C-alpha cells in the first residue's frame, strides 16, 4: 500500500529576501525537501533535491548562483544514494515527477533510466528558454538530457492523476515559476497530503504575510496559494510548505 | 509642441520599494507627471499623486502611506500647477495614464473635458486587484462617474494620440498589468521615451535591478528590453520613472 | 438534501425575459438553494438582497425601474434559513451562478462561508459596461471580510465537496462568468440548476432569447451544452425564472 | 481623385424591436445602404446591399427569414445595375469590402468576376458555420462561391488599409457580427468620413441609449461604439451610421 | 455489458506518400476501420467508415479527391447495412461519435435518425470552411445536413465521457485535422482499449519514423503522439492503430 | 539604400523535401541571404549556411545532412563575402532572422555590434523544438550568450526597422512557428517581397505544393494568401525562397 517519504539534499544558504521579497538582507538557511511515494505500481520520486555534484563541486556544476544560493549538502543525500540506501535501485523507480525546473528541484532529471519524466510543458519550454533573471536558476546539466523520456503536460491537464487511482495529483500553481505545479497526495492512513512546493514556501506565504522573494509573476503566484487555500479547506488536507526552515522538523522527515 | 516635466513633491519610502530585495534603508523619489501642449489641445500624463495627499495622505491614501509617505505641497497638485501656469481645467484635451497606480491618478476626473485614455486591463485589473497590489490604487481617484475613458485594447499598442507623431502609448506590461510607457516626438528635441514605472531608475535599465513591486517579472524585464530596442532604432532621450540621480539632470 | 426557495418575484417587462417579444407586464419567481449536506450547508446565491423588502429604490437605485422586487422582509435568505433551522454561521459554501442583483443576496451574510464564483464573473462585476452596471450591487458582493474561492477557466465541473454532489457547470452568455449547477441526490439523482442559463422553457426550446445577455453566441452554445447534460444524466432540469414552471417543482 | 458614393439597396421592413432591443413591436422601416469609393488605383464595391434577387423572389432566394426582414427594392437598384447605369462595368470593380457577412451586406458578393472580396477571416468562418439565432441571417447562396477571391483579415489586420494611402481602413468593431468591421474613409476634400455600418444602427445606439436588436455579443457592441467614440473624437469624422432612417436623407446619396 | 466491435469500408488504395509523409510515390492500400460498442445505454457508432455511396459511384460523390484515394468497398459494407446484418436497426444508434470529419469517417453522419453526433466544434467549424488544401478531404453531402442533432464540444471537454461510467472517453489529439480526437475504451473483460484513429495512422508514427502524409499540425500531430504514449504506458491499452495494413489483422 | 542578394551556395536533399509527397528525385536549391546597405547602417538578413559547413558539414550540422547535404565555398560564408565587398564585421547595425533554420543562421553572432531580431517564438521554439524539427536548429549557431537579441511579440507584425518602411517584418507563420517574410522598399525598385521560407518556389506561390518542411499547413497556406494580398496591394517584385528556376531570373 503507498507511502509518503520526505527527504532532504541538505540546505540552502541566502538571505531572507531571497525567500520573502523584500524582508531584508540577513544570512538565512532553508531545507531542500523532495519526496519519494512508494506504491504498488510503482516508485516515483518528486524532484530529487540538489543535484548530487553539488555535495562535491558546487561552483563548477553550478556556476555563479552559487553567490546567492550556497548548496550545503553531503554526497550521500544524493536522491539516488538516498534511495540505494533505503532498498531502492535507480532502475526500480517509474516516474519522476517535477514541481518545476529550478536547480534544486532537477537532481533526480536523468537520473533514473527507466522514469517518465512529468512536468508542465510550459516549464520546460521556459526552462530552455529563460529569461536574464531567471537564467541562472536552471541547470542544462541537470533537465537537458537527450536520453530522457518526458511526458509533457498541457494547461488542460490541471489535476492530473499519474497512477489514476487518485493517489498523487498534479497541482498547478503558477507564479513562482511560469509552469510550476504543487501535488494533492492521498494516502490510505494520513489521507490528504498537499505538497505546495514553491508555491508556498513558508506558513508566512501562506497566510498572504510574505511575497516568495524569487517570481516569474506575483499576479499568478498570489492567486496559487488561494487556489490551495480552497483545495486545503476541502480536503481538510496536511499543507507541507516548499521550503519552511521553522515548520520543516515537525513533519515526519 | 512642448513637453512640461512636472513634479507632485516626492515619495519616502525603503530601497527594496524600488529595487527589489536590494536592503531596508531609508529612500526618496520624485513622483514625476508631465504637459504637453499641442495645437490641437493640451494633454496631462498621469498627474501625479492626488493633491488631497498634500493635507491628509493618512486619510486620502489610508494605510499604504505606511510603505510611500507623500511629501508635496498643495502648489504641486496638477489642476493647481495648470491653473497657476495658463492652463484652466477645461482646457485639457486629453488625460494619459502609464497606469493606475496611486502616484499617478491625481489628474483622474480633473479635468472636465478630457478623454482618459488607458490600457483596459489597468482599468479593469485597477477595479479588482489582488490583495498585494489593492493599496496602491486609490478608488476616489479612478473610480468616478463622470469621467469619459477611452480603453486601449491588446491590438492598439503604439496608439498615436493626435495621428501626428507626437505622443505613442508604447505598452510596457509588468511593473502593472496594464502599464504603458510614452515616446514623444517634438519639432525641436526629436525623440523622448516617457519609460515612467517600467523602468525606475538606471538600475533597472542595465539590468542590474528589478522592480520592488512588480505584477509580472517576466512581462516587466521583456518590457526594459523592448524599450532598449525602442531607444536605440530612435536615438530616444530616455526618462526614467522615479530615479532622484537622473531626475535632476533633465529640463524639469 | 435539496431545498429550492425564493426571495419573492420581480415585475419587468416580458422582453426583458424573452428579447423581442413584447412589453407587456411580466412577474417571475427569484429563485434560491439550499443544500444540506453532512460536511456543511450550502447556500447557492440566496435571492435578491433583504434590503429590498424595504427600500428598493434605495437599495437597488435606478435599475427598479426594469427590475421592481416584490418580496417580504421574511423572505429573506438568512430570516428564512434561521425559520428553517439554519443559522448564519452553519453555512460553510455560498455558491454564486453569477453576481447579479436577484442572486447577491447571500453574499457576506454568512460569516464563516467561503464564496466560490467564476473569477470572470467577480472581475467584470466590479468593472462592467453601461448596459449591465445596474445589474451588479456592489453592496452585496464588494465585502473586503468575504472569503472567496475564484474558480478559473479549467475549473469547469468544479466539485464542491469532492463527491459529485454538486458540480459547477460553466455556462457563459447571460452574464460573462455565468455558471449552472449539476446535482446529484442519493434518490432524486441528477438535478440540473440552469439558472440564468435557460431562463424559461421557451429559452430551453430554442424558441427564445434572453432578454439580457453579455453574449448570444455564448448563451446558445451553453443551452446547447446544458442540452447534452440532461441527455446524458437525465437530470430534472429547472429553469431560472419560469412562472409556468417554477409552481410544478417541489418547493421548500 | 478620390470620391465616396453612398447608394442603396430599397429598404427593409421589419420590427423596431429589431433594431433597438426590447424597444417595442411597432411596424419600422429602414434603408439599406451601400458604398462606392472610386479610385485612381481601382473600384472598391462595399457589401452591395441586398441580392439583386430579393427585388423578384425574396422568399425563394431568403427564406423564412423574410417574416423578420421584408426586403422592398427594385430591381435597378441591385449594385450590378446600379453601376452599369453610373458608368462601372462589373468587370471594373478591384475590391469588394464586407463590413460583415449578413443577407443585407452580400448583394455584391461574387458579382464582380475580378475582385478581392476583402473581410475579416472570423466572420467568413462563423458565416459558414452559424448558431441557430442567426443562421437565417447568411444567405449561403451570396458568400459560398468558389470561384471568389479572398483575402481573409486576421485580429492583428485592425486598420487594413486597402490602398496604403490613408484613404479606406478597416476598423474592427466586433459585437454585432463576430467579424464586424467599420471603415474609416479619408476623401480630398471632406476629410475623413467614419462609415459605422451595423456597429451603430441609428443615433440612439450611438448615444448609448439603444442595444442592437441583432447581435453575437453585447459586451463587444457597446465597446466597439465607444472604440468608434475615440475614433470620430480624434480624426472629427462624419459619422455615417447603418440603418438609420432618420439621419440617412441627411447625408448625400 | 458493454462490448467493441472492429467493423471495416474496405480500403483505400493511395499512395505510401499519403500515409508516411515524403515516403515514397509507390502504391499503398490501407483498411478503413470503423467500431461499434454495444452499452446497455445505447448503441454508439464511431465515424462509420466510408460513405456507403462510395460503393456504387465514388468519382460522382467524392469528386476529384478520388484521384489521391480510391475507395475499394461494396455496398454490404455500408454502416447501415452492416449494421442492419449484426443486430441493430438506424434508430437504436443513440450516438455517434466523430475522431474528425475527413470523407473515411464520415459514413455514419445523419444515417441514424436518433443518434446524437458528438465532435469537437472546431472539427465542425474547421470541416465548414476548410484551407484549399484539405477541403477535398470533407465531403458536405456526409456532414452538412439540417437534420443531425450536434454535440460540440469545446476546449475545455478534453476526456469527455459520453455515458459517464469510463467506458468511452474522447482523447483530444489535434494535429492530423484541427479537431481530431481519439478514443479511450474500458471494457470488463479486455480492460482498456486505446483507438489512436489518424493520430497515430501506423506503427511507424507510432515510434517515430514517420509523419502522416495529410495533416494540418505537425507540431500538434507529434506532441498527441507523446499524448497518447503516456496514456498508453499509464492505462496499458492495447493500441489499435487507425491505418495500419500490417497490424490491423492482428486485431479482431 | 541598396538590396544585395547573395547566396551560401546550394542545399542537395530530394524533391520531396521542397515540395511535400512529389517524389524522391535528387534536387539542389540556392541558399539565398540578403544585405541592406542603409544610411543608418547596414542590414544582413538571415546569412545562410555557417562557413563551418564548407570545411566540415558532417561535424557542424550533424545527422541532419543525411538529408540537406551544403555545397559551400568558404569564399561564400556571409562574414567573408562582406569583407571581399568592402563592409567590415563591425558595420553591421541589424542582422534579421526570417527563422533560425540551419540554412538562415550563418550570421548569427557573427556580427558584433548588431542587434538581432527575430520573432520571440522562433527564438523560443528554437531553444526547444520537437523532434521531426531539433535537427534543422543549430545550437552552435544561434545559442550564444553574447549575442544582443531584440524578439519581436505577436503584436509586432509589420515591424519597421529603421522606421522609415525601407525594411518590415511580414509575420507568415507555418514553415516554421516564428517565421516571418520582409517586404523591402526601394526609392528606384519600389516594393520588394523577400517571402524566404513562406513560399520555396512559384509551385508554392500558385497553391500547386506545400512545404516539405512543415510546423503547421494550416498557418503556412494561410501565409501564402497573406503574401498573395500584399503583392496585389503593392505591386511587390516577390522574391522566392528555394527556387532554383526562378533565382538565376534575380539581381544576384
Ligand atoms: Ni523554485
Ligand atoms: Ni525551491
Ligand atoms: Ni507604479
Ligand atoms: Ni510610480
Ligand atoms: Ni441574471
Ligand atoms: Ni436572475
Ligand atoms: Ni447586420
Ligand atoms: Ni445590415
Ligand atoms: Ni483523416
Ligand atoms: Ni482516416
Ligand atoms: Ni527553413
Ligand atoms: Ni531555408
Amino acid at each position: 500500500a503507498p507511502r509518503l517519504y520526505m527527504f532532504q539534499t541538505g540546505t540552502l544558504k541566502c538571505r531572507v529576501c531571497n525567500i520573502k521579497m523584500n524582508a531584508g538582507l540577513d544570512d538565512y538557511e532553508i531545507p531542500v525537501p523532495w519526496y519519494l511515494i512508494t506504491h504498488p505500481k510503482g516508485n516515483v520520486v518528486i524532484d530529487g533535491g540538489c543535484a548530487v555534484e553539488c555535495a562535491s563541486d558546487p561552483k563548477g556544476y553550478w556556476g555563479d548562483i552559487t553567490s546567492v544560493y550556497w548548496p550545503v549538502m553531503r554526497i550521500e543525500e544524493g536522491c539516488v544514494q538516498a534511495l540505494k540506501a533505503f532498498g531502492i535501485e535507480p532502475a526500480d523507480v517509474r516516474y519522476v515527477l517535477h514541481s518545476h525546473l529550478h536547480l534544486d528541484h532537477t537532481g533526480a532529471t536523468g537520473r533514473f533510466p527507466n522514469a517518465i519524466h512529468i512536468v508542465r510543458r510550459c516549464e520546460y519550454e521556459y526552462a530552455m528558454a529563460p529569461d536574464w533573471f531567471s537564467a541562472g536558476g536552471y541547470i542544462r546539466a541537470d533537465f537537458d538530457r537527450p536520453d530522457v523520456k518526458w511526458h509533457l503536460l498541457e494547461g488542460h491537464d490541471d489535476g492530473y492523476d499519474v497512477f489514476g487511482d487518485d493517489t498523487i495529483r498534479f497541482i498547478f500553481t503558477p507564479g513562482h515559476a511560469p509552469g510550476h505545479s504543487s501535488f494533492l497526495l492521498r494516502l490510505p492512513e494520513t489521507g490528504p497530503v498537499l505538497l505546495a512546493v514553491d508555491a508556498a514556501y513558508t506558513t508566512d506565504h501562506w497566510d498572504e504575510k510574505a511575497l516568495p522573494g524569487f517570481l516569474a509573476s506575483t499576479v499568478d503566484a498570489v492567486r496559487s496559494v488561494r487556489k490551495l487555500h480552497a483545495l486545503a479547506e476541502k480536503t481538510g488536507a496536511l499543507v507541507v510548505y516548499g521550503h519552511d526552515p521553522e515548520a520543516w522538523p515537525t513533519f515526519r522527515l
